[PDB]
């Protein structure tokens, strides 16, 4: 059987984000059918509340593990709300084809017909699957294999809470994975991003686009630190003519300024459509909503600052 | 006799070449005149992105003048489509009016192959003209459906589609003709508490965003620089990041309102209580409404009331 | 607390259409908190397996309960596959404003994260509130209030099975009911149908468009006794031009054409656009599939052989 | 000149309309100037007919205009017009028997070019545009309509009246915009150049059948079809391809008689049906059809059987494509 690690941060997969990862693991008593099972106890927050510095501390075990002939696959426990920045950040830095599998779930172990521990059971499957080797980093929810690059929380309350825009790319039964898409985007042991070379992550932050919104939290934002400030417009990325002086003063003072949009169950951002990017030296996010934008202009800037190759970026992975 | 529609134009990709004038528009589906006698205003000429709340009064008050008009029978709305949803939810709670109101923008100008305007401007004048929209709230007529101004939301970009509700079309415009399968279940128009024949400023409201490593500089912002209320599109289920939770409840106890919505806009609901102790803090929560939705209704509902209680009623009937 | 009566039919709810509705309901000791329950046992099938005379017999049931006082709400446990058909029977039959709601479960109770317990509880709260009073028929699967009308099995293993075009009405969640939306096609207390007046029903099939589909199936229905065929068509309800002879024969013959499809996403089927149904005196199924048309011609013919009246009904119900 | 290769084989539909099937080829292409920007188009009126209406005879025909052109060094790119009913069945044809990595597409419009806000001229513009790209090759048959670029296995029309007709369970592979193509998934399934299956070796295809699954249904429809010739059953079950009990003894003994028991549903937003779970498939010799619609079933059987009659491969085949 696969070894398989599951590193738990808590979550309400984890909800009496109470219960360690040997109670997790002791739930499920029949991970032992399909898994070589251990689990370490990486951190135990909700995930609302994660910061760069949980990421990276992840980052770099995940590294360590996968490094490891004793690991086959890893699991990952955590909460719904921030897991598909997770999913992605993992997604981008970590150069392994190793499978990696993100799991929450929407209700607490003690509900009725609570969903963590089919979804834990179905990661681990997962991450024992010869299928899964060389995918990128998987979120398996309800009873879905889905990609943890463009995969998002989109429905509140049901257990269906995790979408793609682009579908999920198969499904987990009765421990059994059925694949129907590949990946297209670059990922893991073909991405030029590595935590083993991430000391520090630059700071980014995101400020919102709707009717009469003004300049005032993109530049509270940059004068507090951001180094790119993703912009999560209406439409098209599109920019009230308000706000656009103050963007193109941000973007010469430095700011990377990165169009996305709060339209996000499908279409992408396009460049140069609402605004002259080129002119403006403006980078669009592509298909990825605003969180997610964020993630890969942080992890981009480590990197690189110039806006020609996040473009790139942007539009490779 | 053929029902009497005016066509009151905003601006937007429907009319661009912002750039083509009302009477253009018109001029560009003859067909509108076996459906309607119509008119046409043009009340502005911007793009929706761009609308102040200087704007938004203005078309609110405009349209409010020609329901209360014998020679009106509906109203048909030109719009961007970046802010279309801000608008239409807008004039579902101010308009105190049983005449249908009906916004229409389009995905592609009409100078582009296979542009949509045309047949949405006139499924709009269709949907204007039939008794079956009358007393229906506020509707959106894109995509051959009759959706509820209330939370219809654009959710696809590029594809003429783009414009869908968590709570599904009430309907759909084929050949000229409504077919309807769900009716609202919420305060709208005539039933509304709200009358922007009493409304004649709004209180400003911003929206800041949640996400991993989160501040409360945003949140901090924005109440400096005169936010009387703040929707936070937090991940989840309105959920909070502790770093962000004593300045948001600073900010209350200033007298800003913390009103808690999300970005999980494709169903579901933020559930009073259940992330962060509403009660404790007296703050409120979005129940199904996206932040910019939730902006609208804060502002809208801030004319009348500071009581966070009542603006939870609101909240929850709205 | 509301008197709620649970009538038992079977399906994989009742998995191991194994376990009695007393067991069912000790499963769920919750329902104690929310209303005074009740179990029968109406029969033990799985509904793939379901006829005409089991459907006279729960509605029957049903109208009998809702005209006791010491009823206030009826929830039906069901299997899933035919679930939309019993509930839109319902919808059409019973004379009532007492709540009725019908429920099911993708995984029986000895799966792992079964969806059963939650769903019953969800069913029996809606039944047990004031605001389902005049609503039709409900399911109250995914944490959703469906309408019996027009909700649909559209997705097959996943919890989210039920999905209808027109959307959820709501939501139940710790037992409260959240509207959004109302029905506007007839139902229940304004329907010009009552289940006590129906004996059995007329015999209806269904046959399926396809490419070089022939006219063989209707034939044989026809010949083995339907009184109206529900043709599953491509598209629009379209029909081979192989095929048009043959129900042209068959209506000439006393038999309904009624043209549904296969396509039953979103949209609905347009009279005199495909097929000139005004020549042929035929009818569209106008957004109803072709199980869901079936149920509709099968009561709607208890009235009528008028095909201009079929299809008023087929427009408002 | 640079500019592609691209050859339009049509064959009615909408696209053709005028308010089905009833312009030519030629007046498809003159209705799209913008065409001559993108790529060298030539055109062939292969058939002229509503969709709803082929035959197994137009499929083979059109299958080996495909192939002729698939082979020419003259030729890059291949469009389909056709009508949207049948769409999904000829794109799943074509991915199965064409052994070719060159860009194959289908596409039609779900209004005519005389409608207001009419769907076909971008949606042709867009066909030729991908069946250009080098993005395109090796992908298997594409379908294009509503800014989408869906594949052809397993898209299907799943919306009425609306432009957004097509959808696929496991979503658009990709989308077309200003003549440019956006990829976020590939191909899982076999297609094309890795198919077992080859058009040029096709001259028959076996018949098959499709009965529906409902409330009180009978083993009429089962047996006359068989007894009219069918070589398998498309069986389109309520749920996980269920079967009622009143069905299940007539499928047994037309199995014991040789022909082939397939299991799809009538439930096609996602999800699959699972062999041996609503039905023992293994102690029946029956095939499920995995996540394919009865349709689509029926195209992999009816190909897969001029192969194989042995139902352990047929269900493999249900597995891999
Ligand atoms: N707020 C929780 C929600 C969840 O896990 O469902 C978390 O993200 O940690
Ligand atoms: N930016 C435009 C987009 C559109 O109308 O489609 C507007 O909102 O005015
Ligand atoms: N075949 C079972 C499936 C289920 O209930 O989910 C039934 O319909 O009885
Ligand atoms: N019945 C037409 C429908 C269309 O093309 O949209 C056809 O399939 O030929």
């Amino acid at each position: 059987l696969a070894n398989v690690v599951i590193l738990a941060t808590g979550g309400t997969i984890a909800g009496a984000a109470k219960l360690g990862v040997d109670k997790l693991i002791a739930g499920v008593p029949e991970l032992a059918d399909i898994a070589n099972v251990r689990g370490e106890q990486v951190m135990q927050i909700a995930s609302e509340s994660i910061s760069n510095d949980d990421l990276l501390k992840l980052g770099k075990r995940v590294a360590e593990l996968a490094e490891s002939k004793d690991v086959d696959g890893i699991v990952i426990t955590h909460g719904t709300d921030t897991l598909e920045e997770t999913a992605f950040f993992l997604n981008l830095v970590e150069k392994t084809d190793k499978p990696i599998v993100v799991v929450g779930s929407m209700r607490p172990g003690t509900a009725m017909s609570a969903d963590g521990m089919l979804n834990l059971y179905n990661a681990v499957a997962v991450a024992s699957d010869k299928q899964s080797r060389g995918k990128g980093v998987l979120v398996t929810m309800n009873d879905e294999i889905q990609s943890g690059r463009d995969v998002s929380k989109a429905v509140n309350i049901k257990t269906e809470a995790f979408k793609s825009a682009w579908g999920p790319m198969g499904m987990v039964v009765e421990g059994k994975s059925y694949w129907f898409r590949l990946p297209a985007k670059r990922h893991t042991v073909n991405s030029e991003f590595d935590i083993k070379q991430i000391s520090s992550l630059p700071q980014v932050d995101i400020a919102y686009g709707y009717g009469n919104v003004t300049d005032t939290a993109y530049k509270a934002l940059a004068q507090n630190g951001a180094k790119a400030l993703i912009h999560a417009g209406t439409g098209n990325g599109s920019v009230s003519s308000r706000v656009v002086p103050a963007l193109q003063e941000l973007r010469k003072n430095g700011v990377q300024i990165i169009r996305s949009s709060h339209v996000n169950q499908g279409g992408f951002v396009l460049r140069n459509a609402e605004q002259p990017d080129d002119k403006n030296d403006w980078v669009v996010a592509h298909d990825l909503n605003p969180q997610k934008a964020r993630i890969l202009a942080m992890v981009a800037m480590t990197k690189t600052q110039d806006s020609k190759e996040l473009q790139r970026i942007f539009w490779e992975y």
